[PDB]
């Protein structure tokens, strides 16, 4: 694999098993919040202080987000987000005991230390369609906050829809313009799209929300939005971003300040038929589908779900990246930290 600043497991199978990582960077505190599902199923958390001089992040003790759950329900798919205009930390998740899935959220005003009680967002965020679905989910992974005047909150999601045939999945985004006070359900993207993530890319003059989703084909599906996620113009398959047919695998995408507005970074297993070899792909001409690069190798061996966070400027001057990913046959969640220079010397 390529050179990295740090490589350590932060969650490890033992008394419990850990899966479905989500990473969040709190810019002003130079630190990260690493969430995971603890499988009696809850969401756990780990806070890490990043120290540049020593090129390392120090992880504190694992904690349970006691408030992120409903009585008699298991919690899944932790989707974190930090509101830069309020200083409020959001943690969206799914609670499960014919649709019976619930959308929830818990907030923290002290950087994750404590959390408000949950808020069941289901009925108002979904409406009548709720009955037309089999189930649904958000993320997993970090969410997105836009540049629009209202600094809208965009939460990536997908739903299993029912038209004889099994429910077909379609990605979409939950949108809030009042800082998570109310929520609207965005429009689906091409059918058969699942777990996805969204990144904002300011190109030309207008904002462009790019969406990268898991599919049932040998390739990834990517869609674009010019209306903050309400509608996703069109979606194209991206041959350069493989999906092992077994059923595919969740992937992560983020935007970051270009070295010369922003570029995209994407992580996902690179093996054609197996969930192995975590690779990093770079898109310097976002969101062009054909601009995606060959993958650079980050981790060898079995790798599954992952989540990326832009961490500012790295020790070498280039963009810094933190990555949380499932590994060794789901025996742990590994935290990886590296720079644009370490991953793409040529760019
Ligand atoms: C909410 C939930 O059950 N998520 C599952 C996810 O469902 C994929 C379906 C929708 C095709 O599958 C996997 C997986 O290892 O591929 C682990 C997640 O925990």
């Amino acid at each position: 694999s390529l050179p990295v600043l740090q490589k350590e497991s932060v969650f490890q199978s033992g008394a419990h098993a850990y899966r479905i990582p989500a990473l969040l960077y709190l810019p002003g505190q130079q630190s990260l919040l690493a969430f995971a599902e603890q499988r009696a199923e809850l969401i756990v958390l780990r806070r890490g202080d990043y120290d540049a001089p020593t090129h390392q992040v120090q992880w504190q003790a694992q904690e349970v987000v006691a408030q992120a759950r409903l009585d008699g329900h298991r919690s899944m798919n932790p989707c974190p987000l930090y509101d830069a205009q309020t200083g409020t930390l959001f943690l969206f998740f799914i609670a499960i005991p014919a649709n019976v899935t619930r959308l929830c959220q818990v907030t923290s005003t002290d950087h994750g230390r404590t959390w408000s009680s949950p808020r069941d967002l289901t009925d108002a965020a979904i409406g009548p369609a709720y009955r037309e679905w089999s189930t649904f989910a958000v993320g997993p992974g970090h969410c997105l906050q836009l540049n629009d005047r209202a600094r809208s909150l965009v939460v990536p999601a997908y739903a299993y829809r029912k038209l004889i045939q099994r429910p077909i999945p379609s990605a979409f985004c939950f949108l809030s313009h009042d800082h998570g006070r109310t929520w609207a359900r965005g429009h689906f993207v091409a059918q058969d799209t699942l777990e996805c993530q969204v990144a904002e890319v300011e190109t030309g003059e207008q904002r462009v929300v790019t969406l990268n989703a898991r599919s049932h084909l040998r390739a990834r599906v990517q869609a674009q939005s010019t209306n903050d996620g309400l509608d996703f113009q069109e979606s194209q398959l991206v041959k350069k971003l493989v999906e092992p047919p077994p059923q595919g695998c969740q992937g992560s995408v983020i935007s970051f300040p270009s070295p010369r507005a922003q570029w995209l970074l994407y992580t996902h297993p690179t093996h054609s038929w197996q969930r192995a070899d975590l690779g990093a792909y770079l898109n310097p001409r976002p969101p062009a589908p054909e601009a995606w690069s060959e993958p650079v190798l980050l981790a060898k061996g079995s790798c599954a779900y992952s989540d990326l966070q832009s961490m500012g400027t790295g020790p070498d001057g280039s963009p810094l990246f933190g990555c949380l990913y499932e590994a060794n046959d789901y025996e742990e969640i590994v935290f990886l930290m590296f720079t644009l220079k370490q991953a793409f010397p040529a760019e």
